[PDB]
């Protein structure tokens, strides 16, 4: 078994409440690359629904039913750990377009496209230092991903000078979430963390506002796209939100490697579904391909498409190919830094007036 193709199995969610991540990272696979190296590109689009048995099923046919070469997904945590999973006990390599604890059972062959939370956090406790708040309180899902979030306002947040008043958790599904807010609005916290994503981000924010929560709210990068602006209406002002740079390439210097990546997408994306319809999610997807075509054509050097040999080749350029430039970051991936992400790779939002701004 050895192909002129090479074979790339996407797992996303495109059905239930994480379409709202999934739809756009689908969306972006019509502007990517057909071809590398003059190989044509087989992509394999599975819906997973949002679920780790779903997510698992489809990762273990893309390597024994299409003996896919590189395996994508998938749109949230928990499905992405389980890919991870597969990915790993089959030695086949793994973007994920969602952020995922890395354990060492994970890490030889999997890498994250989304930025790590703690890079993300850093720029959120730091406005939150700047803007004279000493109190935090925390609402999050109650998953690996609300997990990831509160564990890292513990750690970064407490080390320099914030204090945890109050921790509550929601499932994704719920879909009210009024015990956790009498208790977040009885702490009277400065200010409020969601870790959450999509739509569910929204519901704490318009859940913590219309019961009467003055302070400032913050939301993760899994917030980033119009459709919180949509759900949340006038009580999405003045929240502060992690995002990529691809929220705005508009707004960076032609010196950043990322902008050119960013207006290419952008402009494919617009161009299709209309001025300010892009998104995190979209340049996530976009982004593993732009990976794809640094790695793929150093695999093609040494070993046939549908081999371990590939699999091996693609493995270590991850590591060995640095500073890849794309929408959300520059990357560069070692053995044990499976994001490979810095400063480039962030931005801070607010929203005024129902659009997103760039904190400057
Ligand atoms: O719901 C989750 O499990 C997290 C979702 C998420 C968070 C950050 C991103 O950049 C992204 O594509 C997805």
């Amino acid at each position: 078994a050895e192909t002129n193709e090479i074979t790339i199995g996407i797992t996303v969610t495109t059905t239930g409440p994480a379409a709202a991540l999934g739809i756009p990272e689908r969306n972006a696979l019509e502007f990517v690359a057909k071809e590398i190296g003059g190989h044509p590109l087989k992509v394999i689009v599975l819906d997973d629904g949002g679920d780790p048995t779903a997510a698992t099923t489809n990762a273990r046919r893309f390597v024994t039913e299409s003996k896919a070469d590189v395996i994508m997904g998938s749109s949230v945590t928990p499905p992405t750990v389980a890919v991870s999973n597969v990915a790993n006990e089959a030695q086949v390599p793994h973007i994920a377009l969602a952020p995922l604890p890395i354990t060492p059972e994970r890490a030889k062959w999997s890498v994250a496209m989304p930025q790590p939370i703690p890079i993300m956090g850093k720029v959120l406790y730091e406005h939150m230092k700047k803007n004279n708040i000493k109190t935090v309180g925390y609402i999050g899902y109650s998953d690996s991903y609300g997990d990831l979030w509160f564990n890292d306002l513990k750690k970064q947040g407490e080390a320099m000078g914030l204090k945890i008043v109050a921790e509550e958790r929601f499932a994704r599904p719920d879909t009210s979430v009024a015990g956790q807010v009498l208790k977040l609005v009885a702490a009277n916290p400065d200010a409020i963390l969601v870790g959450a994503s999509g739509t569910a981000a929204a519901l704490p924010q318009t859940s913590l506002r219309e019961r009467g929560y003055k302070g400032l709210i913050y939301q993760t990068h899994g917030a980033a796209s119009m459709d919180f602006i949509r759900i949340a209406g006038k009580s999405a002002e003045g929240v502060l939100m992690a995002s990529g740079p691809v929220m705005d390439p508009e707004g960076q210097d032609d010196s950043a490697l990322t902008k050119k990546p960013g207006l290419e997408l952008n402009t494919a994306y617009e161009a299709k579904y209309g001025p300010n319809s892009r998104s995190q999610f979209a340049a996530h997807s976009f982004d593993a391909f732009k990976v794809l075509e640094r790695v793929v054509p150093v695999a093609l050097k040494t070993a046939k498409p549908g081999t371990q040999e590939f699999r091996e080749a693609i493995r270590k350029a991850l590591v060995s190919e640095k500073d890849i430039a794309a929408s959300q970051g520059v990357y560069s991936f070692t053995e044990t830094d499976r994001y490979g992400l810095d400063d480039r790779s962030r931005i801070l939002l607010t929203v005024k007036d129902g659009k997103y701004v760039m904190v400057k």
